[PDB]
Parts: C-alpha cells; sequence; structure tokens
C-alpha cells in the first residue's frame, strides 16, 4: 500500500434529502455524469447510449457513447447489478474516469437496461460503488483500489458529507473527501467500530432504543452503512415493532404520520459498539407541515435485505446527516463524529 500527499473532494448536490450525487467524468474527451456514491455496493456503472429508448429512463439521463471517447478499451461481458431495490443491466467497458481532480483508468458498467422504478426517479445518471472488491460483481476492482494503486492519496480512507438542508442553492449540498476527512465539517471526536467482516462495510449493533424502552435489536443485530441509502432501514420484523411505537401507519413504500404528531414523537436511538447514536423527531420526520389534516413521512422506512449480508438495517442519509462518516479501509472499521 503506497499513501502519498495528496487529498480529493468531490462536491456533491443534495436534492430533497433522499438524493446526494457528485459529477464524473468518463472519456476523452471527457462525458460528466451524474452519480451517486455507493458504500453499499462495489461496481461504477452509467446508462448506455446503445441503451434501447424503449427504456424512458435512458431517454431521460445522459448516455455514455463509446463512440465518441478516443480512450474507451471494448471487453463487452455481460453485467448485472441486483441492488435490495432494483437492478440494471448492461456490459463492461474500460476509460479514463475522472473524480476530484483524480484521473484513473476505470472498468465500469454501460448499463443498456434500466427499468423505470427506481432510476426514472433518479435525479442523477449512475452509481460508483464504494464498497469492497469482494462485493464487486463481475469481480471488476473498485474505483477508490485503483487510486490507491497510484500511491497519492495520503490515506487509504474516505469520508461522507451529507449536508442538512437540501435545495437553498447557497449551501454546500454534500461532500466526500478522498484520501481523509474534512473536519470542517464535523466537531469532537471521531469513534470507530470494525467491520464484522472484511468486503462490507458493515458493522455490529447492539441494539436499538426506541425512546426508552429499548425494544429492538435486544440480542444486537448488523448495520450496513450505506451512503447510497436514503433513509435508515431495518427487516419488515423490526420496522413494525418499531413503527408500532411511534404510532405510523404503513403505507406501501413508507409510514407517515399526523403532521401534528410529529415533534412528539420520541428519539430513537442506535448503539453502535461504543457509542449511542441518537436521532430526534426533527431527524427522521419530514416535517413538512404541522395539521393534524396532513400526512408527513419518516425517513426511516422497512427493507429486507437478502443474505449473505441480510437481515440487515441499512444506515443511510437520514442518520449520516447527523453523523459525519469517516470509512477506513486500512484498519477495517467506520468512524463516526457529529456532523456539524
Ligand atoms: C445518497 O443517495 C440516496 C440514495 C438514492 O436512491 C436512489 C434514488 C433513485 C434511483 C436509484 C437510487 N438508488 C441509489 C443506488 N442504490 C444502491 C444501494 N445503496 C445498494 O448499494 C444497496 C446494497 C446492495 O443491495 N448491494 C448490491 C449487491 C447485492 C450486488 C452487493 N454489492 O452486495 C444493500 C446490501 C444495502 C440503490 C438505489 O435505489
Ligand atoms: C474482460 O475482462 C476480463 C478480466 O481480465 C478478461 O479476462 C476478458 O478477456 C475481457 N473481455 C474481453 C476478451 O474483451
Amino acid at each position: 500500500l503506497t499513501l502519498g500527499n495528496t487529498t480529493s473532494s468531490v462536491i456533491l448536490t443534495n436534492y430533497m434529502d433522499t438524493q446526494y450525487y457528485g459529477e464524473i467524468g468518463i472519456g476523452t474527451p471527457p462525458q460528466t455524469f451524474k452519480v451517486v456514491f455507493d458504500t453499499g455496493s462495489s461496481n461504477v456503472w452509467v446508462p448506455s447510449s446503445k441503451c434501447s429508448r424503449l427504456y424512458t429512463a435512458c431517454v431521460y439521463h445522459k448516455l455514455f457513447d463509446a463512440s465518441d471517447s478516443s480512450s474507451y478499451k471494448h471487453n463487452g461481458t455481460e453485467l448485472t447489478l441486483r441492488y435490495s431495490t432494483g437492478t440494471v443491466s448492461g456490459f463492461l467497458s474500460q476509460d479514463i474516469i475522472t473524480v476530484g481532480g483524480i484521473t484513473v483508468t476505470q472498468m465500469f458498467g454501460e448499463v443498456t437496461e434500466m427499468p423505470a422504478l427506481p432510476f426514472m426517479l433518479a435525479e442523477f445518471d449512475g452509481v460508483v460503488g464504494m464498497g469492497f472488491i469482494e462485493q464487486a460483481i463481475g469481480r471488476v476492482t473498485p474505483i477508490f483500489d485503483n487510486i490507491i494503486s497510484q500511491g497519492v492519496l495520503k490515506e487509504d480512507v474516505f469520508s461522507f458529507y451529507y449536508n442538512r438542508d437540501s435545495e437553498n442553492s447557497q449551501s454546500l449540498g454534500g461532500q466526500i473527501v478522498l484520501g481523509g476527512s474534512d473536519p470542517q465539517h464535523y466537531e469532537g471526536n471521531f469513534h470507530y467500530i470494525n467491520l464484522i467482516k472484511t468486503g462490507v462495510w458493515q458493522i455490529q449493533m447492539k441494539g436499538v432504543s426506541v425512546g426508552s424502552s429499548t425494544l429492538l435489536c435486544e440480542d444486537g443485530c448488523l448495520a450496513l452503512v450505506d451512503t447510497g441509502a436514503s433513509y435508515i432501514s431495518g427487516s419488515t420484523s423490526s420496522i413494525e415493532k418499531l413503527m408500532e411505537a411511534l404510532g405510523a401507519k404503513k403505507r406501501l413504500f413508507d409510514y407517515v404520520v399526523k403532521c401534528n404528531e410529529g415533534p412528539t414523537l420520541p428519539d430513537i436511538s442506535f448503539h453502535l459498539g461504543g457509542k449511542e447514536y441518537t436521532l430526534t423527531s426533527a431527524d427522521y420526520v419530514f416535517q413538512e407541515s404541522y395539521s393534524s389534516k396532513k400526512l408527513c413521512t419518516l425517513a426511516i422506512h422497512a427493507m429486507d435485505i437478502p443474505p449473505p449480508t441480510g437481515p440487515t438495517w441499512a444506515l443511510g442519509a437520514t442518520f449520516i446527516r447527523k453523523f459525519y462518516t469517516e470509512f477506513d479501509r486500512r484498519n477495517n472499521r467506520i468512524g463516526f463524529a457529529l456532523a456539524r
């Protein structure tokens, strides 16, 4: 492992506190794409020009055209990525990718089949897997690894900062520091937890308390810190007990509560090996109103993840927003600190 003396930041755009994306450039000349930096997976992909326009999601997002890249290197082996919430398919390709000033020859997925749900709701075009190689589908080297190979980054780590306020222009959407963290965005000290197993940014969780009565994950469980996730997710089982306590009505894809109830929901705590991470009503409630006549939605939906990774809670944006996260690849641990 060769460490240099370079740090790289990627500015992120925040769309409704549900989508955080930055921009990368694939090919020569560069073709810019809006992508999500996802610690939940390890593959890089963007919609391809070779994608049937019968997929409206491809008609609504920027496509990569290898024919216009002089650095494109063909490979073409089939590729299918199955996420807990969707699936994309296409073939492998290689080209130079630019991210935060860094330029690395990456091997990405050229998606030719992207279904409306969910990507038709995506404000971005693709995904950049920030997970380990063990999870990389097709055994393709993840992009952070290739960059770590350049022996330029000061540290074999990368941090995420998701801003609370979304739209307001003036404010910084979000930020990712490649090779370390940005102390200007957190306070107090970091606190780490070791990864249960490597290859996956998943840590052990001692319990989940709703208010005063730790009525969840009493026998401990797993929390996967998914930066490419909007909410905090748990097994349908867990979320039912959780929602019963908040008195939330179970709608099709999320839970709600009469907007006036919001300010009265108790604090929710996650005991992540060492400290107790607490969220308050405002931290997980979309208080877009205060009347009994309207519905407010919670930023904690239920979602079951297939083994060998699941079942598991996934701590996404809802959580990150309050706690600046550091992903340490060298000591295989995640550091948490109070984002400011
Ligand atoms: C900050 O951005 C907020 C997220 C916004 O979400 C969206 C909005 C509209 C359309 C797409 C999405 N995304 C983002 C990417 N994502 C990826 C997802 N995070 C996966 O990484 C989850 C992960 C998984 O299934 N891995 C894939 C598999 C199974 C191939 C692997 N590497 O293990 C689990 C384990 C949490 C799924 C997803 O909806
Ligand atoms: C694609 O990449 C793999 C991985 O090294 C390689 O073995 C394969 O031959 C490539 N596909 C071709 C032949 O373009």
